[PDB]
């Protein structure tokens, strides 16, 4: 397909609460890029912790919220929408270069992640990109991951 | 003084976590409406329930969100921004009334609230508007709240 | 009686949002009577309100909605935890409500819902929410149950 | 003789999701307590005991009963003082002669039913029954020091 | 019957969940004799929202219910070994607790050990006793009989 | 000093639950480096998600630890231990570089954090190191934060 709603977004990713940080995928591109996003709201948990009084995203969520994505597309690309496989495949993120954090996230933000497939040899899948809040760019970084069996 | 951030909104509504329901004001007009939002993601404690498998923000926090916005409306209108005077005050609801629930709101929404003063006396604040999701009304309803001193 | 158990086999609330304890009276397609009882250990007390709880009134409302969407579950299906199970409810309206005295920690929320209406899935009660005897609140809803 | 959740918030230091005990429905100074706790499916210690099976763990029965012994303790000495609360802390030393009887699931009221056993200074020695509808579902026997915080 | 085992074992033994399963990892078991287990104790717990504000301190009931779970653990893996089909028909069920006494208070940080021994045992009936330790020193004293009983 | 405990490391840290993610300090050189650790335990409610019968701590939060012992040991390090002017401010993440995940953290590990300092300067500092299970390496990383008044 090309839009993805979070029930068909539960049926792939194993991620559930309070770690899936991916409320909708706008835009598939198999083996090219992804276009999701997450609402950021004040009725979160992290909320209470990050910080007091100063309701700020954390910054490695924002992270996390990409490599999410990028295992979406890395998962469809290679067998498409099967809930049936994803539930035997996993997906390792091995490590994350160039953070760059340049604007804080907060509730009310529509939180969109921009990636794209920058490698992919065999199970290893190289991803990189950016998450922006109405169209600045609000944090970047890149992500290999190894895609295995559950 | 025409829009509020989440900040702004904490210094002048007594909710809080997992009852604040408004994440942004967009719009404000004293003693008449206000415009303003809630962002609906899969990461709320309520969906654990609301239902399994089937995410579904529930109608009444819908109202709740539309209430919460009436109150910051009334209060501001009362004393303006002043968070030492908001500070030990809370809200009651006095009643609710034709409420019509048309479009189920799901996670990756942007839930905004509209509501307009119908009538307001004192504490007492009568308001009625629509929450609306991507300008579709997804929701319609009517009530009044107190405002009140916590003692 | 129906207690927690059965609660669970037909209403698909779960959760922070399964505000029904206890069935202690059923007549289908009549009226039922139900309660939930509110104690300070209950996360919508962090933030309604710091240092004054007070139960939601929105959430008053919706343990009448699922009290009604038990009677509509058995009146239309009987017991049936396997039929149950497809099914979820959505609220479709709510009108003439109006909260008279606030709920709190240490009181037994107790629902009285009676039939108004009702055609298919489509389910239209009202009623009151009490405590100890005296009403707390009236209401009146229709709730559709629906194919999840 | 009655107290609410905003009196027992002004005595007791516990919190969500530790603050056991939400009406206190009889009070005798250095000799008795009656309070409870209402026990109902909203509450996140059912998500894990058990999956399926809501059972209000035995231990936060006791813990309940402590709270209520403190309560009692406390207000014994000083009454209900708010000020003074916040310069003390009632810890529990022992805990003995505890038997659960009846399961304790949502929907019921649980009544805690302390007496003092003996007192010395600041230490208190309480012991009763956890009640659900005139029933016993449980019975314990603790001993609490009264210290400076 | 192994000796040493993970939160992936512990999960398919006892039908304890978030958030009242209190026993991490087991590092010693023997048979109808003892165990010896721990839970981390770290801030990021709920509890301590509430036990206390700017002061947390681990529940001493919970490092009681934490012994329990263990003895459970021994209890049924002693009479069926690591039968996880079996043991998700079962269930212990606490039936006494006696001789319970806080020493120490346990903070976040800390590395709760419990070390239960089997004190008499007769079919579905445990009897057993031990105590919570932290770095070497008893921080909590306790006694308990517990019921291995059918789940439904 | 050189060893502080949850109670210390309250009055320092801007974050609370559930996002302090560092229980006690072991080892503190100011303007060097640390060695801090945070207990893992099932008990957590990030474990509900990350996840369903095979709690693994995320990778994502063994870095976020790592940065507060660095802003813990850069804060102590121009203030010392000083709870007043510890809550004038927080921290903020800048750049994140070099991560390597390379052991899975599961309930039952004592996460230990091993930082130095690469550069540090008025409010921003850039720490590198590990986090450590029973002396074996499971992650690697390297970033920059500052920090900065409340405001
Ligand atoms: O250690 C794991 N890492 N990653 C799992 C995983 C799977 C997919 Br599919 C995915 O898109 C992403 Br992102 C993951 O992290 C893991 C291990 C077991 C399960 Cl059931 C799930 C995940
Ligand atoms: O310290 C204890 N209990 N409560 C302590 C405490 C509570 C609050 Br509230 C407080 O502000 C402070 Br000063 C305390 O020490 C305790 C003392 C001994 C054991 Cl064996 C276990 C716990
Ligand atoms: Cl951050
Ligand atoms: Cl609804
Ligand atoms: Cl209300
Ligand atoms: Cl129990
Ligand atoms: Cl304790
Ligand atoms: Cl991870």
């Amino acid at each position: 397909q090309s839009q993805f709603f979070i029930e068909h977004i539960l049926q792939i990713l194993p991620h559930r609460y309070p770690m899936l940080l991916v409320d909708r995928i706008t835009e598939l591109q198999a083996n090219q890029k992804i276009v999701a996003y997450k609402n950021i709201t004040f009725n979160e948990d992290v909320f209470n912790g990050h910080f007091p009084n100063k309701p700020i995203f954390p910054g490695v969520l924002i992270v996390e919220g990409m490599a999410q994505s990028g295992g979406f597309l890395a998962f469809t690309s290679l067998w498409g929408f099967d809930p049936e496989i994803a539930k035997t495949k996993i997906v390792y993120f091995m490590t994350i270069d160039k953070v760059k954090f340049r604007i804080p996230v907060t509730p009310g933000d529509r939180l969109e992640y921009h990636l794209e497939v920058l490698k992919h040899k065999g199970m290893i899948w190289q991803v990189g990109g950016t998450a922006q809040v109405d169209g600045k760019v609000v944090a970047e970084a890149e992500l290999k991951a190894m895609i295995a069996e559950r």
